[PDB]
């Protein structure tokens, strides 16, 4: 199915019902209204990091389902898969073959040796600390051969995750076969995670390095277009990196829109949340919430040090259920371990208005499952497993599902969403107005047919308004 401009569910394999065959089930009893796409979060054999740290992309990990169940929900949703274009499993065959067999594996040039990367007496220490680094130690880690000789590979993350090599002939055609691998799966987008990491070159930081990324990109779009299917480059940086993908034609991101609203609602005002609206690209994915937490690193700029303070602390004094240690190493963690739900205090009000700036906003709504159904800081899954993330990824029964759909917050969200997929008027250009400090006015208008948004911030209320003129 072709991408269309309507809300794509974000969701894992296994957290809506148990399995693929669940999520089916699922999505085609509750949400054919709702939802057109979906983001189905890494499904593939993993050694770490829920789907991070992928072995293999020809199957499907066996208690999700197989690909038959992907392709089944492809053919009534447009679905976007992830490739991790920065790194593969340790466990990968790929790489133990590369253990084995060294200078003899057909893998050998898909990573990138330490010995191989710096001439002679490098790195320097300026070399190693120009690295934008993601820990503390150098992103390497020792590796031994078969043979008894000794090296260090590429690691950006995780000791699971392996950097590729994106220069070699092996590394393009094992990302070539891949690409095309999914886009024969049904996939209507394909999330390039931390392609921003992929390009490694001496004298630079390593990260979003010029021109090559464009190269790097541009060739991953080349291999797409002809089936029709949209790349996404997945970055958290700075707006002006946004800005700069969107300029080389690529969909992109929003992850300031969410704190952005989180602002605009504790604080009343209008602003800074028209600001962006009117600067933002056109053509991007917009967010609430994600997998992940709430990112204050990606709204540097759009708010103020002050505004920022203040919402992270409207955040811990005003959410339901939310501890500074939850986003605190205790918990294994500048992003915010919260459901968007529970950071407005489990107020439905303020969390309609938020879903509704978000369905108004330039760009394809993704609506994270948890915010599907309006849900709350699971405190018990989070002391269960001691991690932060998981206060954020509730597992829901399909028992649990039927009851989300009566509260009157959850049959509201459907109905907003059922209407921002539903309404002409979302297809054509969009108008930001502001009156006074705390009123928002969005306007989009189709030909004879007008949406309309009118928010006061300070008081949370709000009213939608659509019309048809026929003259």
């Amino acid at each position: 199915m072709k991408i269309k401009n309507e809300v794509m569910l974000i969701t894992y394999p296994d957290s809506l019902g148990s399995n693929l065959k669940d999520l089916k089930y699922v999505l085609e009893a509750h949400l054919k209204e709702v939802v057109g796409g979906v983001h189905i979060l890494p499904f593939y054999p993993s050694s770490g990091d829920r789907g991070f740290a992928p072995m293999d992309y020809t199957k499907v990990d066996e208690p999700f389902g197989t690909w038959e169940d992907i392709r089944e929900i492809s053919n009534e949703f447009y679905t976007m898969y992830e490739f991790m274009i920065n790194h593969i499993s340790k466990e990968s065959v790929y790489f133990k073959d590369f253990i084995e067999k060294k200078e003899e594996s057909p893998y050998k040039d898909l990573f990138i040796r330490y010995s191989d990367y710096w001439p002679e007496n490098r790195p320097t220490e300026r070399d190693i600390d120009l690295i934008y680094k993601r820990k503390d130690k150098a992103p390497f880690i020792d590796v031994t051969f078969k043979d008894g000789s000794t090296d260090q590979v590429w690691c950006t993350f995780s000791e699971e995750q392996i950097d590729l090599d994106v220069r070699t002939e092996a590394t393009r055609k094992f990302v070539r076969e891949t690409l095309e691998f999914l886009a024969q799966q049904g996939a209507s987008i394909i999330r390039l995670d931390a392609f921003a990491y992929a390009i490694k070159k001496l004298d630079t930081n390593c990260f979003f390095v010029e021109p090559e990324i464009w190269e790097l990109l541009d060739w991953c779009r080349d291999i797409l277009e002809k089936h029709e299917i949209v790349l996404l480059p997945e970055i958290h940086e700075h707006y002006t990196i946004q800005e700069k993908i969107a300029d080389k034609g690529y969909p992109v991101y929003d992850f300031a829109l969410p704190m952005l609203v989180l602002h605009a609602l504790y604080s009343g005002r209008s602003e800074r949340l028209a600001h962006w609206l009117k600067a933002c690209p056109r053509k991007q994915f917009t967010t609430l919430d994600t997998h992940d937490g709430i990112g204050v690193v990606d709204v540097k700029d759009l708010l103020t040090e002050e505004e920022v303070e203040f919402t992270v602390n409207s955040l811990y004094e005003k959410g339901a259920n939310v501890k500074r240690v939850y986003s605190s190493e205790e918990y294994n963690n500048y992003q915010i371990n919260c459901t968007y739900y529970s950071a407005l205090g489990n107020d439905d009000q303020a969390y309609l208005l938020a879903r509704a700036i978000q369905m108004f906003a330039p760009g394809i709504p993704q609506v994270y499952y948890v915010g599907l159904f309006a849900g709350e800081n699971d405190i018990e899954l989070l002391e269960q497993t001691k991690e932060g993330r998981d206060i954020n990824r509730h597992y829901y029964s399909l028992e649990e599902i039927e009851k989300e759909l009566e509260r009157p917050v959850v049959q509201e969200l459907f109905d907003l969403m059922k209407f921002r997929n539903q309404s002409k008027a979302f297809d054509g250009t969009v108008d930001v107005q502001t009156t006074f400090d705390h009123l928002l006015k969005i306007t989009w208008t189709n030909g004879d047919s007008k949406a309309v948004l009118e928010a006061n911030l300070a008081d949370k209320t709000f009213k939608i308004y659509l019309e048809h003129h026929h003259h």
